[PDB]
């Protein structure tokens, strides 16, 4: 009978599962990848980064109970926001099925899909009743733009800066 929130663990650690699953395919395969094109794999491995869950997640406990602590504890109306986010967040942030698109320059689409994931789904589901929370997520946009921001890089790394000329004679 854990004295914390119940429901913000166990759903806060669901994403544990598409995270931990999901960027354990550039764990090996971008490690590897780095070796063949320039990408900035020289971030700390998943080893210290990854743990962007671990302090998203500590935040996230805190908003959930301010959102419940609101509404009066965790209830029939807390399920909708807490569930729809857990739902949503799962069929739609479920980014690790692209293992056969993550060759692609498409791999793109783990972060624009746990970003809008979260995010979007946080924006409905919590911010919608608690806005107060939402300031203890505001500082999770660093890591939005952190994934984001990776792919970007390594698309224009590999192509950019593009206008020149042809053969001629
Ligand atoms: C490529 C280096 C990765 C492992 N890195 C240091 C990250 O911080 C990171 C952590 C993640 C955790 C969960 C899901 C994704 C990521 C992505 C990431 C960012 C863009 C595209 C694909 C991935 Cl796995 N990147």
């Amino acid at each position: 009978m854990p004295e914390s929130w119940v429901p913000a663990v166990g759903l806060t650690l669901v994403p544990s599962l598409g995270g931990f699953m999901g960027a354990y395919f550039v764990r090996g395969e971008g490690l590897r990848w780095y070796a063949g094109l320039q990408k900035p794999s020289w971030h700390p491995p998943r080893w210290t980064l990854a743990p962007i869950w671990g302090t998203l997640y500590s935040a996230m406990g805190y908003g959930s109970y301010i959102v419940w602590k609101e509404l009066g504890g965790f209830t029939e109306d807390a399920m909708v926001p807490l569930g729809l986010y857990t739902g949503q967040l799962a069929l739609n942030w479920a980014w690790p099925p692209i293992f056969f698109g993550a060759r692609q320059m498409g791999w793109a689409l783990a972060d624009l899909l746990l970003v809008s994931g979260v995010a979007t789904a946080t924006t409905l589901a919590w911010h919608r009743v608690s806005p107060p929370a939402a300031r203890l997520l505001y500082p999770y946009l660093a890591w939005l733009a952190f994934a984001t921001v990776l792919n970007y890089y390594v698309w224009r790394d590999n192509s950019g800066r593009r206008g020149g000329s042809r053969l001629a004679e």
